[PDB]
RNA sequence: AUCUGGUUGAUCCUGCCAGUAGUCAUAUGCUUGUCUCAAAGAUUAAGCCAUGCAUGUCUAAGUAUAAGCAAUUUAUACAGUGAAACUGCGAAUGGCUCAUUAAAUCAGUUAUCGUUUAUUUGAUAGUUCCUUUACUACAUGGUAUAACUG
RNA sequence: UCUUUGAUGAUUCAUAAUAACUUUUCGAAUCGCAUGGCCUUGUGCUGGCGAUGGUUCAUUCAAAUUUCUGCCCUAUCAACUUUCGAUGGUAGGAUAGUGGCCUACCAUGGUUUCAACGGGUAACGGGGAAUAAGGGUUCGAUUCCGGAGAGGGAGCCUGAGAAACGGCUACCACAUCCAAGGAAGGCAGCAGGCGCGCAAAUUACCCAAUCCUAAUUCAGGGAGGUAGUGACAAUAAAUAACGAUACAGGGCCCAUUCGGGUCUUGUAAUUGGAAUGAGUACAAUGUAAAUACCUUAACGAGGAACAAUUGGAGGGCAAGUCUGGUGCCAGCAGCCGCGGUAAUUCCAGCUCCAAUAGCGUAUAUUAAAGUUGUUGCAGUUAAAAAGCUCGUAGUUGAACUUUGGGCCCGGUUGG
RNA sequence: AAAAAUUAGAGUGUUCAAAGCAGGCGUAUUGCUCGAAUAUAUUAGCAUGGAAUAAUAGAAUAGGACGUUUGGUUCUAUUUUGUUGGUUUCUAGGACCAUCGUAAUGAUUAAUAGGGACGGUCGGGGGCAUAACUACUGCGAAAGCAUUUGCCAAGGACGUUUUCAU
């Protein structure tokens, strides 16, 4: 008989429709579950508590809003009509730094806009590019009130149109709003909201993350003593083998754990609790770079090539004073030196290596350079950077000891200096987050740069700015490098935003294993707000293989050219140079090589051959190469 | 009330495969300015279902001491309005789907001298104290419970 | 010097009497309004309109059974039913009531080549729907009437009426809350779900209309109405119309020959002015309130931008002798086929053709099809007459039995 | 007598149309007024007209049909003997029972359908016993069928003023 479907259906779904369950049923509304909803208000005129009381009109219960009005910003109620209970939170939007988190803990983020005016650009329309490239979960957006608009009907509804103009080129993923005046509106917001949960991001997820619900001071010693944090974890965990920061205090060691309806401690397997880590003498001890300038007159190329030749309102105005100089330097004359000899050019830049090629030979990166600071010699170099990247992943899960959503009373080994500036939960939110195996240690990292939109003032490599990566506040000098396939890592080093292509910047700075996107940023208070946004980007990896370059071609006036001499005008007043650099050969700016072969004067005069047209269309040019390294970080407060 | 291309060097046939129009016949591709009229979870799974609604009802004319209101006044039984609750009636109509079912359903056609029927419309009831008026009310017999208080 | 008696085609029918019989049925211990007439004047006696209830006969809305004839493919289903009711007789039980409906004793019947009985159905039946010279072929889950069902089977309560599921109780399959003691559940009603697949709309506003229910004019109604989403289908029809010169030709004519008239175009980023709704929007009207359509202030075009699109250009089948690929970006277009450079088909530019809101492609079905043949095909050589004669059912079967003659009335037609 | 809707269709300026069932006229001053048709047995049942075509029954052993030929056997009592019940006399009124009378008493042809007899013949037809003639043509339902003699039965055609009515 035709059972026969019952046998084809009931044995083809039966564990492809059980992947899925867990995820979506862990929140059933008793005990198990916490929603947390974020609210954003796009305009500076609005009363998210009234929108709130827009939101739970509808609720069927009466006594809940009344209670809740004279100062709090977090609220945990519960939904006697879908069965759930939700966690609402309001930042405050005197504050900037505070908004951008309070999106990164939530799941929903309840998008309001305005019925009188539109969005702005630096202020509204950026902290909506500001969340979805930082990375979000879903969202909805609303409107609270439509009274303004004339009471007749077609006025009120085209005036919906309007407002889903940043709804078309910022997602085309989302097409209703719902008018929270309209009761039949303002209940399928509620229905989505205690019923559904959304695909939310990678690296926040997978490591672990509790927000405070009571925090208080117990006493252990005058040295140190313990904070209790009350509150539900969510991610993956927490476990006593590692450590967690929380912004503007930092890291700090905990010592126990007690799930409080599993009495667990930390053991001695502590890693490096400090910045510099003395477990990175014991790996690098070898004296075998020698690159010396001392006393060399030429830098020895016996492999590359020919025999050598031997002898027997006032703050931008300070910034702008020297910045658009360097376009003689950078733009236009990418490779030059600066020359107008009229002083001492005997002796005026020597430090030097000027091999000709760039990407078929060995440079060791390590040298015994006086210009490489003491970040260099106690670090580790774990140099293998993807069986160690899966490493980590994996043994995360098999060191569960907390499992996600248990109520906690989280001890804490915390000092004595830092209980002051921690507010009470109701007026500010307090969240932790998992802190992987070795990740605060200081190493060199690369990162990439997204230049900002409609932004074109570039940054030299001299300024520790403030880059945002994870959640960690880091102020960091960066160095600029470039992306160009090669074999090598030898690529070009700029100084400023390429314009044309995401650049790739080198810095010092303790690892990202969650390969966070990178966020530039600048701290400084020409905005109300404490940020002017000049960038974006996300981490790669950790190098080992750059070699950087720093160019010095000396260029000029030429005026005389013979087949094998080339005299060139306004460039030897002191020649020194010319018998300084014999095994660095000379060549033609066009594209054509040159030989450099004797001093045959004092003002330019030296053997030059050329393998094209011998005339003052173009100067033979030089190329000079050196090699520094970045300043490390430190995190940044306030 | 109509036919055209394809077997052979060339021709007449049997013969099928392309073509050609229609569909209140379903999907699908690219497009899309106006007026009138409008089907729409049937096919496959008569598979599973979060939340809210879809069945209640009073006149001058069955029962009011609301510790209800209105007070307003001819009214010492009550009389204005009128929650709750008992009693009466309805909930068997309507709406939705098409799984079963092949002399079953169902159609046009007969039969009840072979039966039940709220309602509606029209008729219809001097006889019934042991009595023809002898004890024992007909100017009128008896308990029990609801809402409500605790 | 003494009888009445209904109705039907038909009755032991209606209806009446006599003896009785019964856990003795019904025969107003209810309610609103009015307030009068009579008197020995006693709260004496009578007396109006109508609400609700009541037994039986008629009646209306019904219900339950029943008579005759009528269904798609299949013989690779020829014999089926009768212990355990199958077909009939007699007496009881049960029901609203007839009847093997059930129970006792007996008889041995009933269906079948004019297809019983069994198997398939991606089968609810009809009114009807698409195509059509005539005959026909293929559909009908779906607005009206009839049946069945409420996750799957069974059982009963209250009632005039239900084997009811927005009633209850059991087992079967499910699945919800839980202080673990227990307690609750049926979207094939309306909106909406996470499932499936080629495949199908809003958790909106109201009882104003249509009609149903209630103790009732007043309350109720996802029944039903109004909008949102809708290239499912069907009707009406914007995307330009008029001049001037100009230069051409044809053109009829003055033609002498010119130009004397009449024309027709052709074009001249040659030039002019008039018309108008798509859209916007004061008012009013619409409507239960609104939205839109009809009406109408002010606004609204050289339109080059307020800009039509799908498919083809050997043949069938309307449309090219056109230039470009080193075969950038070659099987190749339903079927004959075109490629081996430059192609009278691929890939692109230009110019033409067809429909104008494309019927462009896919899958079913109808006409074409006299290729299902009753109307109406095919016999030797093309697919196709059984090895041979007797013989079932089924179909088909010679001729013959009152014709002719005469008279006369009364129809509408050519007249 | 076969419901409405739908289909063919009459009337009718929704501004035309698909639709709808409306609408038209005066003084617009308290009004009169026409509509909402008709057709479509399309099996089976019901009522009715006609007697072609094609079936079916009737008298052959006459228990045949008509008779007021005559003898019977029965069964009913409506009526009158006011009336009532108790009797039978007729009388009508049902059937069946012999024989006595009159009608012209009562049987379709004999298929250039079929069967059955009958008379003279013909044939390598078949069974038992004891080549040549073979094509030009012989016989048998078919496959098939050749030396003479005799038995046993069968069969076509012809001939006929026989018979039965497939």
């Amino acid at each position: 008989s035709k059972l026969q479907r019952k046998n084809k259906a009931k044995q083809l779904r039966a564990q492809r429709i059980l992947d899925s369950i867990e995820n979506r049923k862990l929140f059933e509304g008793k005990n198990g579950a916490a929603k947390i909803i974020t609210i954003v208000p796009l305009v500076n005129d609005l009363d998210p508590l009234d929108i709130l009381y827009k939101l739970l009109k509808c609720a069927d219960d009466e006594g809940i809003m009344v209670q809740e009005v004279d100062s709090k910003r977090i609220f945990n109620v519960h939904i006697k009509k879908f069965k759930s209970n939700l966690k609402i939170i309001i930042p405050d939007m005197t504050n900037f730094l505070n908004i951008l988190d309070c999106a990164k803990v939530a799941d929903f983020v309840v998008f309001g806009l305005s019925g009188v005016q539109e969005v702005d650009e630096e202020f509204g329309e950026q902290i909506i590019r500001a969340l979805e490239l930082q990375g979000i979960a879903s969202y909805i957006g609303v409107i609270s009130n439509l009274s303004a608009v004339h009471e007749k009907e077609k006025f009120q509804l085209d005036v919906k149109q309007s407002l889903e103009s940043y709804f078309k080129h910022f997602f085309p993923s989302e097409e209703r709003v719902y008018n929270l005046e309209k009761n039949s509106d303002a209940l399928n917001v509620l229905r989505t909201l205690c019923q559904r949960l959304p695909r939310s991001i990678n690296w926040r997820d997978n490591r672990g993350y509790v927000v405070a619900d009571f925090v208080d001071f117990v006493e252990t010693s005058p040295d140190s003593g313990d904070l209790v944090i009350e509150g539900t974890v969510r991610g993956i965990g927490f476990n006593a083998n590692r450590l967690v920061h929380i912004p503007d205090f930092g890291d700090f060691q905990l010592n126990k754990i007690e799930k409080i309806s599993t009495v667990f401690e930390s053991n001695m397997n502590r890693d490096t609790l400090d910045e510099y880590a003395p477990e990175g003498t014991e790996d690098w001890s070898d004296y075998d770079e020698d690159f010396e300038y001392d006393g060399l007159t030429t830098a020895r190329y016996d492999d590359h090539g020919f025999l050598p030749g031997r002898e027997q309102p006032e703050e931008e105005e300070r910034q702008l004073r020297e910045f658009r100089d360097m376009e003689k330097e950078d733009r236009e004359f990418p490779d030059e030196i600066e020359l107008e000899p009229s002083e001492s050019a005997i002796e005026r830049l020597k430090r030097y290596r000027g091999l000709k090629n760039l990407y078929n030979c060995d440079w060791q990166v390590d040298e015994k350079d006086p210009s490489s600071p003491a970040e260099w010699k106690r670090l580790l170099r774990i140099g293998n950077y993807k069986n160690t990247k899966n490493r980590i992943i994996k043994e995360t899960k098999n060191e569960a000891q907390a499992i996600a959503g248990d109520r906690i009373r989280m001890f804490i080994r915390f000092p004595k200096f830092l209980l002051e500036k921690i507010q009470d939960p109701k007026q500010l939110l307090f969240a932790v987050y998992g802190l992987l195996l070795h990740e605060h240690k200081n190493a060199v990292v690369n990162f990439s740069l997204q230049r900002w939109e409609q932004y074109d003032k570039p940054v030299p490599s001299q300024e520790p700015i403030v880059v945002q990566y994870g959640v960690r506040r880091y102020t960091i000098q960066p160095l600029f490098s470039q992306g160009s396939n090669s074999p090598n890592n030898v690529h070009k080093y700029e100084r400023f935003l390429h314009p044309d292509t995401v650049s790739v910047a080198t810095c010092i700075a303790p690892v990202d294993f969650t390969q966070s996107p990178a966020i530039f940023f600048k701290p400084s208070p020409t905005d109300a707000k404490n940020i002017e946004l000049i960038g974006h980007g996300t981490f790669l990896n950790a190098d080992h293989s750059r070699i950087l370059a720093k160019r010095a071609i000396l260029t000029g006036h030429p005026f005389r050219f013979h087949k094998t001499v080339v005299t060139v005008r306004y460039m030897f007043f002191r020649p020194e140079d010319v018998e300084w650099f014999k095994s660095i050969p000379l060549f033609t700016k066009s594209g054509r090589s040159g030989f450099i072969k004797e001093s045959l004067g004092t003002h330019g005069y030296f053997k030059a051959t050329f393998d094209g047209k011998l005339s003052a269309q173009d100067v033979v040019a030089m190329s000079l190469y050196k090699r520094m390294w970045p300043m490390p970080s430190l995190p940044w407060n306030g």
